[PDB]
């Protein structure tokens, strides 16, 4: 029952030369040098060197756009004759507006002196948002990954590798394992940056999604493809009589999402960020908070009894078959892989979906000799990303683009 | 100060034969054979065998029922005389409806030609939902548990045991410890399955609970005991005049929860599932995602210095005393246990609430010699479950049924 | 590249005397005695003693106040002349109320017999909440910390220290490391206590924040500084005619947050609490749930090869420079520290913000020889707290008070 998925080693403890074991803050790097006694010869020694980089957070993100503050406005129009489609209105120039029409409701005692209409015209009323101000950048977390660069040297062996926070690196005589605490961040958290990235942000758990009303977090969003307006929500009413022009009233919410947030600002969680790097579909940074600690173990054994537990005679070859689903998505894309197994009856291994740069997901494949169809869910990437089936570092040269994510609001009156 | 709650071992490292140490994906199993040198005799060797099953997720769940898509409909009725209770209406046959009556509001200029009424009758108006379509199955997570079957053999010792993700298994000469990363799932997450279980689902963090409006996630739920309708929310209005029958208008939301979800579908998180098994109150599966890795440590020491740290002279006997609270609940049930302690002045131990199959919770009991009353919160089970006080595998033969969970909506106009 | 942030040790495994390794419930303490063979002399032995306390949870909190149940009431007033400011109304004495006025709308067929007014007066209508009952205490989690007291003795060495759940304690010959599972609690969770603390509580993920409507969790909050009333939300309407006094109607929600919670109570998560201790800005307790297990490792090596990995020649001195931001906040306060580095070219270390009792946060500082300006985010504390820049246990004697947190609702009609 072969697998290459166990990353570590089998050891005889009497034939081990060195063990490091400690907790380290994610934001801390660490360096260790020591001359170790040669187990082959007690009168000799060999250099051992360890280097650990600071832990980098990698979030695949959705660029939700800029959060807008706004002012609420209510205006009443009146035409004694003609329907509401015939007339342009002041509010129709605005970035976001709702209109409620009262066509054919002229009667008597709802009219100014100059209107003798009865059951005609249009008393159109508009609520609208102006004084639109960008207050911050908004990203929704699609997925999370935490990595350290690990460099080992034992005499003439030397290898650097990037290692996930609950993975191990294995060389001929050295194993390094990371064990990784709780995350401050979660998939689907929304991050709000009110200024530059370096100045940190706020985490939100309830950013508007399926139903964005004016007053919610993320109510008014501006993307480069255009505005995303919230629904208003509240009832309209004419006050009619005193031989005057009708005066509309709105009972719904008047105060914007941003203003409502700022008033109770200290109800939310902050985070800070050093060395931020933004890409099309990702945000990378180091969290300077030193209260988050990982566990590191290092073990040296320059002996033939040291087993790499990943070693197998099994050989695989990959071909990217087909794709469906979307890029930049927490639901994601479905990549189909044709996977040949040779030299083995069966093999349990990890098959990954990757582009040129990064991998966006991985499935545990239960392979039997010959061809195998394996499905992978990937989460992330952008318009142009060409996703390939991969194992270790070998990828299929066939790469497939995904479809755009469905992230649309539906604003039904 | 005796306790049996430390699961592991005390070791002299020079008298250890083997150490395995590695990271493994939850979805991966693993097998290891090796002939180890006999520490008693250097010219002999003994077989060591390790088998780890894939990690199974066990969620106690609530069957919230099926999520329904629907079409919104508004219809106006009119009777010139008689009150609204006297008449049956078209909308009253429908699965979900709200009605707003305007009794005794006939006046003049709110009537058709055939109605000379003044301050009489009934202008009943109905909003209602039809074209009800099941779109998926819905489960709310009550609790979570992650387990692997661990099998050890060292020569003539052999034991298999199911082990939680941050527990250890201990035999005469072998200890296996699991250390378990972050969970993709949380208690109170709601899982939506749009097709068969095997095709995966969506996680939701904001499924409607205390106030379900039409348009929310989970707005229209169908259980076998009947429909659960959302509230509508929006104002009504007659438009009256032109010597016609009154025409009602509704300003509230027209689009269903499902349709609003699907439009922005890629805002949410997917998960997938292999080997799903559904029961009355639980869902078990293996997550094929290979990016989630646990840490495994194995240590062999066939020596008398190897201590089982759980060993104590303390002896306990249990009796299930009484119960209150509910089954199938995140709040849960309160089981009272009478626990006798003998052979010891004091004893710290774990007392568990279990039925025939599984345990639903466990309390740390601080026992003193003689009788002790211990309370346990259990979370899960179903109508028929008979919960018993247990320690190790010994249970009280008395089992007690809990009461039904309160999971009702209250829809006040 | 010096750092003091690696908490643990470098070891030669053949020169180790003892290793303990096991899982332990958070609610369990543990004691271990053993006479170990003296490595210096095989015919002698030395006493080794380990004591671990139960794990204590420390939450910095916000006292949100008491959650109130209430009864909804709608009353209509009428004055044939004079505006609504001129008259006191029955509802104006109540703890929470909204009022909707219809000034100058007398007309004809909206009046009792005693009112011949036309376009005058005031038909004021009030919705209001009475029968206010406290149902529980409410705390919002600002931050979380999990600690155990660890006591070691190896012969003549003895040290007790409080250790975070993913930190290690290091002495001359002994290292103890804690590795800490998932948390049941998260920052920004709101905890509701319906009775005394000892009887446990409910966790909520959606407690009202930026927009509190009547019917929401936390809709009606009572603090010592006064009531916090929700918004109502729903439309008003006069029914007019039949030569009577106007009768107002409200279409919005009638049922309170509490009642709506209790109806579906078993949708939520409970927790329980032993040995609770409440302070101005914090809640400390031990969770009696025994299903949460940490990993403990202990390693003894009474040998000169045992390295304390935190040892450096680097020397620091601190001065608290300035502060901005707030106490009792998840966003928190920004403390500026002047940090002198001597004896070293560069130094990576942790700089903490603390008052007399506890530390409220810590930053990873990348120091170079001489003066360094370092920023720290602290989360927690109260009005009087005087926050100091600290490293190890040495603090600057200058302490600085923060500003009050902004936690206000804005209720715009
Ligand atoms: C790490 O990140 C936090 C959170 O972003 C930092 O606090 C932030 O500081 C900004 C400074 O602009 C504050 O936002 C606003 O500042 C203006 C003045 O520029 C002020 O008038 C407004 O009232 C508002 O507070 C805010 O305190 C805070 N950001 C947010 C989103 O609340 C913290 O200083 C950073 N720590 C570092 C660099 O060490
Ligand atoms: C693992 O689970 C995910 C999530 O459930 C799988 O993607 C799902 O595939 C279904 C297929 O029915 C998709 O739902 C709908 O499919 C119809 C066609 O049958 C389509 O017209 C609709 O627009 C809709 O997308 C959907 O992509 C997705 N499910 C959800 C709830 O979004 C994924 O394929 C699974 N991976 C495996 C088996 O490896
Ligand atoms: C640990 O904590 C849980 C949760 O707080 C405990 O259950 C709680 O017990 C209280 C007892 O007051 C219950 O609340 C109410 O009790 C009255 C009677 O006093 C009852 O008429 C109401 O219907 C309501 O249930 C409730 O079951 C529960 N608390 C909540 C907030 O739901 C559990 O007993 C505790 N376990 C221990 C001490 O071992």
């Amino acid at each position: 029952g072969w697998t290459d998925t166990a990353h570590g080693s089998g050891i005889i403890p009497m034939k081990t030369d060195l063990e490091l074991d400690f907790s380290l803050p994610s934001s801390a790097s660490y360096t260790y040098r020591r001359q170790l006694q040669n187990p082959a010869n007690e009168q000799e020694k060999i250099p051992f060197h360890l280097q650990l980089s600071k832990q980098v957070i990698h979030a695949e993100i959705q660029h939700l756009g800029h959060w807008m503050d706004a002012t609420f406005n209510l205006k009443t129009a009146f035409h004694c004759y003609g329907s509401c489609e015939k007339y342009a209105y002041p509010w129709q120039t605005a970035g976001c507006f709702i209109e409620k029409d009262y066509e054919y409701e002229t009667g008597w005692g709802c009219n100014p002196p100059d209107c003798p209409g009865v059951g005609t015209g249009c008393t159109a009323c508009g609520v609208y948002l102006d004084k639109l101000k960008s207050v911050g950048k908004v990203f929704k977390i699609v997925s999370l990954r935490y990595t350290r660069k690990v460099c080992i040297q034992l005499g003439t062996e030397q290898t650097c590798k990037t290692v996930d926070s609950n993975d191990c690196l294995i060389t001929t005589s050295v194993k390094v394992c990371l064990i990784g605490t709780i995350s401050k961040f979660q998939p689907s958290d929304t991050l709000l940056f009110l200024g530059p990235l370096q100045q940190g942000g706020l985490i939100f758990k309830q950013w508007c999604t399926t139903t964005c009303q004016f007053g919610d977090p993320g109510d008014i969003m501006s993307t480069p493809t255009g505005m995303k307006c919230p629904e208003l929500n509240g009832s309209f009413r004419k006050k009619c009589a005193f031989a005057t022009t009708p005066v509309c009233q709105f009972d719904g919410n008047t105060i914007s999402g941003y203003k409502r947030m700022i008033a109770t600002k200290d109800s939310f969680q902050s985070f800070n960020v050093t060395e931020p790097h933004i890409s099309t579909s990702a945000l990378e940074w180091i969290d300077p908070d030193s209260s988050l600690r990982d566990h590191i173990n290092v073990i040296v054994s320059r002996d033939l009894s040291f087993q790499d537990l990943s070693e197998t005679p099994c050989q695989i070859d990959l071909a990217t078959a087909s794709i469906d689903g979307a890029w930049g998505s927490g639901v994601g894309f479905n990549l189909v892989c044709t996977v040949s197994l040779t030299e083995c009856s069966a093999f349990l291994t990890s098959i990954k979906a990757c582009d040129a740069a990064m991998c966006y997901g991985s499935t545990t494949a239960n392979l039997v000799r010959g061809q195998n169809t394996i499905h992978i869910v990937g989460k992330g990437g952008h318009s142009g990303s060409k996703f390939m089936c991969c194992h270790d570092t070998k990828c299929s040269s066939t790469g497939l683009v995904a479809a755009a994510p469905h992230l649309d609001r539906v604003t039904g009156y």
